[PDB]
RNA sequence: UAGGCAAAGCCGCCCGGUGGAUGGCUCGGCUCGGGCGCCGAAGAAGGGCGUGGCAAGCUGCGAUAAGCCCGGGGUAGCCGCAGGCAGGCUUAGAACCCGGGAUCCCCGAAUGGGGCUUCCUGCCGGGGCCGAAUAGGCCCCGGCGCCCCGUAAGGGGCGGGAACGCGGGGAAAGGAAACAUCUUAGUACCCGCAGGAAGGGAAGCCAACAGGGACCCCCUGAGUAGGGGCGACCGAAAGGGGGAUA
RNA sequence: CCGUGAGGGAAAGCUGAAAAGAACCCCGGAAGGGGGGUGAAAAGAGCCUGAAACCGGGCGGCUACAGUGGGGCAGGCCCGAAAGGAUGCCCCCUCCCGAAGGAAACCCCGGUGACGGGGGAGUACGAGGGAGGGGGUCCAGGGUCUGCCCUUACGUCUAGAAACACGGGCCGGGGAGUUCACGGCCGUGGCGAGCCUAAGGGGUUCAACCCCGGAGGCGUAGGGAAACCGACAGCCCGCAGCGGG
RNA sequence: GCGGGGGCGGUGGGGUAAGCCUCCGCUCCGAGACGGGAACAACCGAGACCGGGGUUAAGGCCCCCAAGUGCGGGCUUAGUGU
RNA sequence: CGUGGGGUAGGGGGGCGCGGCCGUGGGGCAGAAGCCGGGCCGUGAGGUCCGGUGGACCCGCGGCCGACGAAGAUCCCGGCGGUAGUAGCAGCGAAGAGGGGUGAGAAGCCCCUCCGCCGGAAAGGACCAGGGUUUCCUGGCAACUUCAAUAGGCCAGGAGUUAG
RNA sequence: GGACGGGGAACGAGCCCCCGCGCCCGUACCGAGAACCGACGCAGGUGCUCCUGGGUGAGAAGCCCAAGGCGGCUCGGGUGAC
RNA sequence: CGCAGGUCGCAGUGGCAAGGGGGACCUGACUGUUUAACAAAAACAUAGGUCCCCGCGAGCCCGUAAGGGUGUGUACGGGGGC
RNA sequence: GCCCGGCGAACCCACCUCCAGGUGCACAGUCCUGGGACCCCCGACGGGGCGAGAAGUCCCUAUGGAGCUUCACAGCAGCCUG
RNA sequence: GACGGGGUUGAUGGGGGGGCGGUGUAACCCCCGAGGGUUUCCCGAGGGGAGAGCCGGCCCCUCCCAAUCGCCCGAGCGUGC
């Protein structure tokens, strides 16, 4: 089937404008899906909270050192009974390495940056406007328990777009903004 | 002081994901009315196994296996559900429908005898094969159930069918505001036996001194007579009107 | 499919008019993604519409010195196209009328006094009802937050429920005074000392409808176990109504 | 509907007593909003169609909280009491 | 006109909605039902209109009839949450490591070397019942295996059981 | 299998050589800490039902090692608080 | 299987394997059986003792009946109690 | 156990609750009067939430059962007798 | 999580050297050894001398190795009383 995504180009172009201040059109718009993916949803919707604004090649360094188990990414919403961490940001002490979240993650940034070079987009100034990871359906199973019940033991999948936008490079951010409380 | 200024979190709207409500639809159900009504030793119903070029299920069919023959209708397509891939059939008249035939594995009343595996196995007679052989063995085909009728020849019964029909055996729960007689109920259910219906049917009748005139079924007589811890409750018949009429 | 067995037993419908069932290009190990196509419409085979619960993102309001929900009033921020008003709404000013109610200053009388009385004065004012002038621009309505005032989840039994009384995680769909027979009564309709046909029969445009069918049932007379017997307009009071004063 | 209950009164009668048991009467709650009582079915005031204005009831008038740090006389030293 | 205006159980009187039927009048591909939000009307049950979505039916009025109205029954069926990225994937006297190969991807698949466990056996040889193709070969990884996988009793295709 | 009897033929063996026939059904694999039953790839049960080398040893005990098998009682790494 | 000599350790059945012992009371003689899934006992059974119904067409028991068990038995026996 | 990687449930759930003293269906998170608290996250425990599980088996009631007893009310076999 | 110290102008961890310490005297070599036989140059439990050997989640010294490369946060302005 055909997924949708939360906003149309028309809404992408008339945030970018609000959040940089330049005007674009739907041809500086690329976008890429992941529908279905088999791992952790909780995680997939802080990652997705995380590499919002980033340019592509940004999120890609930081997803490879997730990979390697050299970077973490903050969990601010799924955050019950979870470790606190040193941290590189500012501002948030609850820290994950999910590396199964992050290799698939590089897969759509590795087809959302090829999206942008057949249309002719510069890669260098994409910035990730809009990323969200929704729920999609269960693949069911129970697991036996004792005295002859049984419950489920479900593999939730997980939906994944992501919305990047060619912006002028003046504008382009050049480091990493890692300042949780103010992001 | 307040704003730029934000954590986690809360509320509302919009978009998306999940979900399968709602609405529309309907080759399905249900009810009612009319019809029609038995099949089986000429081996049934039921079941198993098998059968399609690619086919697992359903449907059909049975080693001649989604089929074979004949006739009537039907003329141009067809090879079921079932929208694929091939190859065919068909104008020498197919597919399809209707009537008549053929085939119809194993178990099955199953009926030569067994059957702890729907499979196995015996005797007689005929045929065939291995074999030097007419020996011996192996295989195919036919007959071989019980109880009966008949001089014999020969013939009958057996099992099945949604409900209905006839004979016999026969509760309890519940009700009675407890409960035993009682009711429930001659019911549920069981055993046996028929038909398309069955059973009943042709005055040792009913009546009341006036007369009806076999039987069954419908309306009524009637919850009347009567039965009954005369309680609960149960409960006609004659007579009259009809269907039909022998 | 469940049980050794006697037996028990589900869930599960929808592409489009036509596959026209998505060519071709980039990426991906693949599911698949992007671009591009078909179609009136993706309606895309996980296929009509596609709600809520739920989850993600965007937006609006709040957010780390203040104890939460619901209502009223006031304000902040945001929306306020249509379907509502804009002949609106608010401010000021001016005029008039005005229910119940109703001052003050100041003068006079009294009390130690708090205060009372005469006048001022039924006055200024007063719910609301009319008219006009100028100014402004949205007003009504909605979301969210704040301030002040008010405020003890729901359903249930109970004398008594916020109860430490019991039931519900949430949302969608489903979910309970029916029918017959008999009896009482009511509201109407037909006929009326009579009323109605039942079964059934004929016809029909065929379960409808028209016509026939009075058997029977109830009423017209009661008393008595039964045999048996078997009934009023005479008088008075008097509502309505009528006639007389 | 045939489970009642609260207050007051009959030293009701019983009981050590009981928010206790069982009678008699008015009223209220149940089935009655609202103001006061610090909360509080039945104690005091009072009986609610909706909106507004006014005046009072119970009770209150130093603050919380509308209205008096109101007036005269006397008592209390215990924060008794409010 | 009323020194009329509380009200549980209960009695009485009127109205709204849902599905169909008998009539009557209409709307709809220039967009019906349904769905989301909003305005207006009505004390109210409710009605009606606007914008979006949708794609073929539907509605006003009179009369009649019902399988006719839900917030609840430790209600039934389905879906989906917080709990929560939490419990568990310890215990029952074995366990892995290095190098290479395959592969998109390797701690886990194949090979060698080292290390360990059983050895009258949770473990080697045989085999009854039961199971019924799980056996062998090839290929694969959408699902299954408490993690992974290129592995597999899994999936797809083909093959296999010989008696005096 | 042997003996003991009766009957029959003119042939003839239990010895040697040579010739022919032997149908039907089962036969794969697990046989269990993953192939059976227990809803499961379940620490139970069925079946340890039968069999198995060396050293020590009374020993079919335990411990070590053969033949033979296994690292699949199907999560991995770090830390070294309570 | 024994004897002699020498010699080391904290420890010589050095690991593995592998009885703590004694006195007395209650109670059931003993071995045995038992509430699968909260009771293993002093409960049940037991050998031994004794009593009763019975000479077989018996006694006791089963069956609607046909008939059956005890009984292919016989008082040193069958059945029934304690 | 804790931390990391992977898989990934359930119980329970009207909403969801800082403390003191009162009041109230007499043992309040929600009412009254007070005392406090910057918010968020982690680990642990088991005082409270009359914590969760289970329509209390204890007690009573019902003109409710079942099983057992007999000197209950009745009845039926069986045996004896005419 | 945090906290503390160092981070090349450096002794922060390791390597090497030294100190202190635990155990108990390694290998080799020499002597003895109950008794036996290849009579005595052999076997033999074991004993003595010299040497200890092994080891340190401690201290000192010494830049031989590594404390690198890098990645982020961060006030800045207006308003009124
Ligand atoms: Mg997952
Ligand atoms: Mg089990
Ligand atoms: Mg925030
Ligand atoms: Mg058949
Ligand atoms: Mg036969
Ligand atoms: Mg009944
Ligand atoms: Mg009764
Ligand atoms: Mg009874
Ligand atoms: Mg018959
Ligand atoms: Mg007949
Ligand atoms: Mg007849
Ligand atoms: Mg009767
Ligand atoms: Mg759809
Ligand atoms: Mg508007
Ligand atoms: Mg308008
Ligand atoms: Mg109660
Ligand atoms: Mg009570
Ligand atoms: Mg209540
Ligand atoms: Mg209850
Ligand atoms: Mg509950
Ligand atoms: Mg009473
Ligand atoms: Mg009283
Ligand atoms: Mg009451
Ligand atoms: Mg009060
Ligand atoms: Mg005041
Ligand atoms: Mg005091
Ligand atoms: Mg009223
Ligand atoms: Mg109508
Ligand atoms: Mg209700
Ligand atoms: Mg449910
Ligand atoms: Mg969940
Ligand atoms: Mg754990
Ligand atoms: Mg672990
Ligand atoms: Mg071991
Ligand atoms: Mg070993
Ligand atoms: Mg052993
Ligand atoms: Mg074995
Ligand atoms: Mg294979
Ligand atoms: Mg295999
Ligand atoms: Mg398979
Ligand atoms: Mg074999
Ligand atoms: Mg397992
Ligand atoms: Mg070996
Ligand atoms: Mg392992
Ligand atoms: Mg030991
Ligand atoms: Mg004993
Ligand atoms: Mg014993
Ligand atoms: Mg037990
Ligand atoms: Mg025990
Ligand atoms: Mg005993
Ligand atoms: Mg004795
Ligand atoms: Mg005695
Ligand atoms: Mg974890
Ligand atoms: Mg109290
Ligand atoms: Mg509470
Ligand atoms: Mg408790
Ligand atoms: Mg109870
Ligand atoms: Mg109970
Ligand atoms: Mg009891
Ligand atoms: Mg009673
Ligand atoms: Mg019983």
């Amino acid at each position: 089937p055909h997924f949708h995504y939360s906003l149309t180009d028309e809404q992408a172009a008339e945030l970018v404008f609000k959040k940089y201040g330049v005007r674009i059109t739907p041809e500086q718009i690329a976008k890429a899906y992941a529908p279905e993916q088999r791992m952790s949803w909780k995680k997939s919707v802080e990652v997705a909270r995380f590499i919002k604004g980033m340019t592509l090649k940004q999120a890609k360094a930081w997803l490879e050192d997730v990979v390697k188990l050299k970077r973490p990414i903050p969990i601010k919403t799924f955050k019950k009974k979870q470790a606190h961490h040193a941290t590189p940001w500012e501002g948030w002490p609850v820290a994950k390495w999910p590396v199964k979240v992050a290799k698939r993650y590089l897969q759509l940034l590795e087809n959302l940056e090829n999206n942008a070079k057949f249309k002719g987009l510069d890669v260098e100034r994409l910035v990730i406007i809009h990323a969200a990871a929704h729920k999609g359906i269960k693949i069911p199973n129970i697991m036996p328990r004792a005295f002859g019940r049984a419950t489920p033991f479900n593999e939730e999948t997980v939906n994944v777009e992501i919305v990047a936008a060619e912006l002028p490079k003046e504008v382009v951010p050049k480091r990493y903004k890692l300042n949780l409380v103010k992001r």
